[PDB]
């Protein structure tokens, strides 16, 4: 067998059947004779390729496979990889290298010092020393991406390797099963359970690895048993809990002082599947108030190491959440009371308040909708106003890198064809990966894109105001016609300048058979 | 003085007055109180920011300054940096880092292991150990970018550093002059000159560092004195010689065998300002034929080290070209005869042959036009059909990374306001950095964009055909309306479905007061 | 509190009380006011410092703390770090950096790009961005070294940081408990147990992480229950099983074909705490024979990823071994028969056969002796001839890097004062870290060093013979007087030119109150 044949067999035997790519000359020998059981999803720029694959992986809860051209293609994707690192997304990034005979002279398209290029944003990065090693290196990539803590990996392959003879002993790779589905030993787990049972006023904080593990329902049972309020850890990339459950307390502010204040009076705080903590703003103070102790369950040694406070346990989130949910006592305390409904913001017949948009989405979207957020000044209101009952219902750029949501929403929609995906994206953010729209059109992936257009980088204006920073350039982005951009890439386009138009446009979009972009005129 | 004040003073004292950027929260403390004598050029995505800065630097022959947001912003620009490395572009890339107090916890927007992120695509990469070091680190960045061989550099700055007190001793940085304007010692230069004088059939090959050095006119004199044919080294990022000069022989094919065959019978081949050589296709054979010896003058030790044949001299291209041009004897041999004019390809009243487009551009464009090429299947014809008399008249992605020409053409036009820039870009390539169009509209930078639309990634189809590679996915890009994309970003748009429309559209574009995009229907 | 005070408090609260070091100017501000409850162990060169710390960590089963001077001191230790990486040794390597104000100018003793220096041989490598971050960075280092898979880490600290004020919130670091004591979830563990119970002819292979975990006794129970032969995985850094237990089958040859042949007929092979596999010699063939399936339990994702065959489970070795030992059925098969005693090699009254030396050591050493091996041509015989009943009884350079055993034997002896350490080291190997002898003398650490002197690099002569490689230089090391070297560093020295002298010298050494070196004349 050839390296080509052996590698595709390994991929299919390991459950991979889709290649997200933007093709180049170093990859043609890999892509030729493309297997009939595989599908190829083209995107027009590599940030888009990786964003789509990322959404697909996160929603499918399985690795996604990417193919890019050498250094330039990899380079165009590195902002997307920064998000993927923070979301623990299992991505296998392959990049074609020059033929081995032309690497030394640094022919055009040689990826120089290739393995160093995507560092430090990958778990493992490698170029094999010979063609026959390629299937083994691919096996390593698959497992490195897939083991807890999941994350992106990188493999560089000289284009002449594919046609070479494979090692017959590569067949041992095909069916390898590698597990990191582990939990704390019984003795120490019993100690943890007793500490939770004994707490007088426990609180729970959940992060994105809960949703990645589909541990959401187990966390609901845990919270119900402990009668504990539940917060989502700050800078949340995913939604780990039903947002109208009585225990739910919303998104934590991303500040040190703010969080210790919220946790004041809680004697034991159990954090599951989050860094401790993904703060953002400068908000100095105590990490925890006296009387609060913190216990973190994380899938990632790097998270456990860097937490500035608390104990930690490094284990699989699914296995730990299930065990805890089924082992803790049913507390006799009263179940927390549900948060009150959000206020209706006054809305005239003109430009839309973001609150109006979220309320209307919540009113009209199906109960199993999936939302993506890249409307950076409106996150707090979004979190308060969307009832997200089910797992896998929310995604936000995990490293704060704009250009995620537009392509990721296409990948999520591909992963979940029966769940309507609605991406709420600011006018500024929409541009970073605008060309991803084309993929939705070409493959008829029926994502709805809601562009919140207020003409400015609003979150930056807000932060400037905080800093009392005057005379900052580059904060306004006037003069973008999003309906024209949508037309450019073949996506149906609607406009909503007021509430009645928003309702009409959403009705049309929800009944459409293809992707739709709605440009919403929002308040400045 | 503050670090902010001291750093802007250093920048202005070192000739920097423009910041190319996409703003983020870690950069607001740098951008606040933006000096009135500086200008800020916003682009909507970081590949665009860097592409614009790159074109500006290459055309201006001076460093350009870039400001990006942390890891995600830097990451989005890494494909653009791959080109900049290969073109020796003097780019100073600054990226804002989290406040020092929040780096340890890896708060959102922390650039982890920051200096490693852009490696291996930068000459120098650094994060200072204290705020007071920032001006010195900036000085290092300026000089590292600017010394031969020029190239991109990276500086990461925690956002809290800017407001801190500067070291008064930083004033010694302001007026430092650093020179690498060096040439071979007299004794060895005399040996080289004698070898050139003694050659019976010399040939000259020129690369992009000739144009970067503005050594073009000196190379013309050298070629005239030696009565030598002149080729442009393969995969050419720039044009180093007047393309209708009698000595000119065009673009070398990017193959080992092809080049040794072209050089056969030439006893001494002098290469100036090029790698030896930027081959691309697999074309095995002899590096040089018997009877040919090669001497390379390069600004880059890495080029000299990796050449598989010939002697080399590492020195400044401007200084070496000037010295050689003025020292060699006037040969009594006959001056080479000019290449014949290109044939006119038969053209009916339908879709345009690329040859027709280039002939028409050559007929209608001003003699001091500047062209950019990202029409990947048409490069050979472009090189044959455009009379480029002046320096700085051609740019092509130096690492082969698409997404360069569209933003770079805006930067070039900004650098050269009196020279009409015309970017010829394929329908595939146009998408990578499509959002750069907005910058041209916003700042009214009157670049003309000619989109060669044939619905496919033609160069890849061609290479697949060569490989006899069947069943390759992802090679077609139907369904893109470039006039709508132009409208989306505020750029006047025209279409040309045939020759009469092409002529009409070019006439309108050449007389326009702002940027213009022309979508040309080209043959498949 | 100062950063100095806070950091030493963190260290002591995390169980660290010893600093292994070679001092330098960048570390004087750390070492000043050295706490009275800490001890400092000086060694004369940094390979020795790290080797001693490594032996100490491995034997103590807890992290060891190292302090070195900048780049040169770190650099001198990098061979020692290569071994530490392969043995998963929990080492915290700190290196002093220049004062922050002098880093930019690259003053003497600046560690340039410090975090990159020890890569790729460390789990985590870092320089903090401010003095107040130092305690947090130290906390990260402690936990990164200590979490499974354990390994070395690196922290660079500017010397001016120590005297600065600490953040009062650093107190939250002091008592953090971080656990990776995890095992496979119940459902999947039950599946594994059933597979073991159902095996008709199981085999067990054990690696060094078993001994590191003190899982040895649990593995004995597991082997007894399954009635399974037990091998030690190739290139063994530690001994994971009693070598005279009836199930023991010895050290596996480090070859692909050899191992699949040994395993032929075994239907299920359970590997615990080893890479699959640390082969050495080229010995091509089948990874496994038909009819054999392999299941690996490893603490290290990198091991699980790269295994070319088998299933894998990534978990704590102690937790997994305990669970398996207590869950499997008692097989009704016959217990394996103990390996026969080794043959006595004919020995005349002249130079010693290595077999004679090992037999005599086995005859005379206490039953709780600890051996180290750096006698590279005699490993197979050593493994056959020493009865090692207890855990922690054997160490061999895990990356094959010579210079380990001599210093490591001192660290092991320091860790285990009641167990006589006997290091068997070839004449070649003895030189790499010869200066470590001084530390044994100075601190009166009573290690016995047995130098096997045959005047040559015997293992290399053997491998050359295999390659049929003639005319290899540099294989002989005549003219070294090891008794004089011992005298040089203050260690009592004896010679043994024949068996009667060997017995006499060992009797004297075993009754000595300090370290002793015995130079043994062995056969060529
Ligand atoms: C790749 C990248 N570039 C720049 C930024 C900086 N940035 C920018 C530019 C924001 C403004 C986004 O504008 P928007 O129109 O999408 O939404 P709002 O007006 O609601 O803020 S928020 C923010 O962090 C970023 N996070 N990521
Ligand atoms: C960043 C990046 N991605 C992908 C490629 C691969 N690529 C691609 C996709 C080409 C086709 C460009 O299509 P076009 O429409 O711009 O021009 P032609 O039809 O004349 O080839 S040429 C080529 O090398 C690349 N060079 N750089
Ligand atoms: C740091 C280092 N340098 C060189 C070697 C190469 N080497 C060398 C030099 C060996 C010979 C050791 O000689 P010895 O006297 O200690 O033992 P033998 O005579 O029994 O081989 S075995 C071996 O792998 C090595 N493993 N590590
Ligand atoms: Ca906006
Ligand atoms: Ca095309
Ligand atoms: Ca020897
Ligand atoms: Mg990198
Ligand atoms: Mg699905
Ligand atoms: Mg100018
Ligand atoms: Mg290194
Ligand atoms: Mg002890």
């Amino acid at each position: 067998a050839s390296v080509h044949g052996t590698t595709y067999e390994l991929l299919r035997r390991q459950g991979i059947d889709t290649v997200f790519g933007n093709p180049g000359s170093n990859e043609l020998p890999f892509l030729k004779d493309f297997p009939e059981d595989f599908r190829y999803i083209l995107a027009l720029q590599e940030a888009c390729v990786v964003g789509i694959a990322d959404g697909y992986a996160q929603a499918s809860r399985k690795p996604a496979f990417i193919n890019l051209l050498s250094a330039a293609g990899t380079g165009n994707a590195m902002g997307a990889l920064s998000n993927a690192w923070n979301s623990h997304s299992p991505l296998i990034v392959t990049a074609g290298q020059q033929t081995r005979a032309m690497i030394g002279v640094e022919a055009l398209l040689t990826n120089v010092d290739a393995a160093n290029l995507p560092r430090p944003l990958v778990k493992w990065s490698y170029e094999p020393a010979s063609a026959a090693e390629v299937p083994h290196a691919m096996s390593r990539a698959i497992h490195m991406a897939s083991m807890a803590p999941q994350g992106p990996v990188y493999l560089s392959v000289p284009y002449d390797d594919w046609d070479k003879d494979a090692d017959p002993q590569s067949h041992h790779l095909f069916d390898r099963h590698v597990s990191s589905s582990v939990r704390l030993n019984d003795q120490d787990l019993d100690i943890l359970v007793k500490a939770l049972n004994s707490a007088s006023n426990p609180a729970i904080v959940l992060g994105p690895d809960v949703d990645a593990a589909n541990a959401n329902a187990d966390c609901v049972m845990l919270a119900e048993r402990l009668k504990a309020p539940v917060w989502v850890a700050p800078s949340a990339p995913r939604c780990p809990f039903p947002t109208r459950h009585p225990c739910f307390r919303g998104l934590m502010p991303a500040g040190i002082a703010a969080i210790s204040q919220l946790l004041e009076g809680h004697d034991v705080v159990l954090v599951i599947g989050a860094p401790v903590f993904r703060y953002h703003q400068y908000d100095p103070g105590q990490y925890l108030k006296p009387g609060t102790r913190l216990i973190s369950v994380t899938c990632d040694p790097l998270e456990a190491a860097r937490a500035p406070m608390g104990d930690a346990i490094v284990a699989d989130i699914g296995a730990m959440a299930s065990a805890l949910a089924n082992l803790v006592e049913e507390s006799s305390r009263q179940l927390p009371t549900a948060a009150p409904e959000p206020a209706k913001v006054d809305q005239d017949a003109g430009r839309l308040h973001p609150e109006t948009v979220f309320d209307t989405l919540n009113d009209m979207a199906p109960e199993n909708a999936i939302y993506l957020n890249e409307s950076t000044s409106t996150t707090a209101q979004m979190w308060q106003r969307l009832n997200m009952r089910n797992p896998g219902s929310y995604y936000f750029c995990a490293a704060g890198g704009l250009g995620f949501a537009l392509p990721a929403a296409i990948g999520v929609q591909l992963a979940e064809p029966e769940r309507q995906v609605i991406a709420v994206i600011g006018d500024g953010s929409a541009n970073y990966s605008i060309s991803a729209l084309w993929t939705a059109a070409q493959y008829n992936i029926p994502t709805i894109f809601v562009i919140m257009n207020n003409g400015t980088y609003g979150a930056l204006r807000w932060f400037a105001g905080v800093l009392e920073a005057e005379n900052v350039p580059g904060l306004d982005v006037p003069g973008i016609d999003f309906r024209a951009l949508a037309k450019g890439y073949g996506v149906q386009a609607l406009k909503a300048d007021n509430l009645e138009q928003l309702k009409g446009s959403l009705q049309e979009a929800l009944s459409a058979k293809g992707p739709v972009l709605i440009e919403v005129s929002t308040v400045s």
